[PDB]
């Protein structure tokens, strides 16, 4: 059970980078094992690389409140409502540094928080047809009463608002919370609140 | 409550493709209102630009049971154990198609099945920080049984729900759709059984 194939069955001969900015787009030219029992001819793929990313869901086990961060991401706008986004606290993970180190110091710019304990959700691959980008979720204990106001440096306007587990969960569902990164968080703690905050309020 | 601002308080200035091949590398220019009041100064940003899916978890009610699709995804590479991903069934939409024609086309295409009745899980952004992209995921019934062989190079591969949800959970499924999907099966599965096996 489970995938066929290994990194055993693949080459990536080369890669060329298509864009170079802030981002890049790279093209991928790799060969690899077909299900039928042969290789694939030379395959290219065009990949957005932007590195891999930090979030961490701030849950408050003794209230069973949800930090939930409010700011713009023009990205969403041909297909939302507003680009306005309701989300996890977030950011990216630079050379040598540790999934908690990033989710504590986005946790304090971003909403002005302070953590506990943590524990991994899942790290996951945001579309790993067309990129790279992985993230990593922790959940975050932390005291929701001290969750409030405006945070963020500059280019960066970030509103915190708190919410009730099912408050926020319901906003899953209604589609108001509609980015992968917290709906994934949100069915998470959906599916483990119960034993997390036993273990969070021995 | 809720958000705070609308389209009503950001003004896009300015849209470049600055890469254009099989997707795009967009530009965008603009400024924005601040929740302390007043507008932002002007902001670009890079947009990954690839259009937006139609996902399929397909599951089957009598049987407890998700087919999933296997295929090579080199992006998974440099992060991940194996770029051959366990995934649910996906594709592009095109102009003036819909979500649900996508999704049946596409479990047919990509892995066999005929599908009954489908219902919607989510739509969402999958990384709205660098990429446009949305993805609208259906439950589709379907039986299981029927699900076989290779169908772009795909194996198919029928497993009970709870195999495929402690999948999830060990990080074997990890790709955003499917651990958006299978954590909304494990939450709705058995109003949806029942619902289904009337
Ligand atoms: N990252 C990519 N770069 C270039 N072409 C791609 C890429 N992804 C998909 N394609 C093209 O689209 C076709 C169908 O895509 P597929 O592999 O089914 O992924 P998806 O269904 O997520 O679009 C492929 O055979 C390939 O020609
Ligand atoms: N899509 C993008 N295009 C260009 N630059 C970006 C993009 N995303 C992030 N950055 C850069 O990285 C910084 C930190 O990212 P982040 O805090 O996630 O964005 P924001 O400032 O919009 O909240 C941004 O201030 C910006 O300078």
């Amino acid at each position: 059970q489970g995938i066929t194939f290994s990194k055993n069955d693949v080459e990536i001969i080369a890669r060329e980078t298509l864009y170079r900015g802030f981002f890049s787009l790279d093209l991928y030219r790799f060969r690899h094992r077909l299900f039928n029992g042969g290789m694939s001819g030379e395959i290219t793929r065009e990949i957005f690389e932007r590195g891999h990313a930090a979030v961490l869901l701030p849950f408050d086990p003794v209230r069973d409140e949800v930090v939930l961060v409010e700011q713009i991401r023009i990205a969403a706008y041909d297909t939302s409502e507003s680009p306005w986004l309701l989300e996890m606290v977030a950011g990216m993970i630079e050379a040598g540094e540790t999934v908690e180190d990033v989710a504590r110091r986005e946790a304090l710019e971003e909403a002005g928080l302070e953590v506990g304990r943590t524990k991994p959700i899942l790290s996951y691959l945001a579309s790993p047809g067309g990129t790279s980008e992985r993230l990593s979720i922790l959940v975050g204990e932390v005291d929701a009463s001290t969750a409030k106001g405006i945070h963020g440096l500059e280019n960066e306007d970030i509103r915190v608002h708190v919410v009730s587990r099912e408050q926020a969960y319901q906003w899953v569902e209604e589609g108001k919370i509609d980015n992968a990164a917290s709906v994934i968080a949100l069915q998470w703690l959906q599916l483990h609140y119960h034993n997390l905050r036993n273990e969070w309020t021995k």
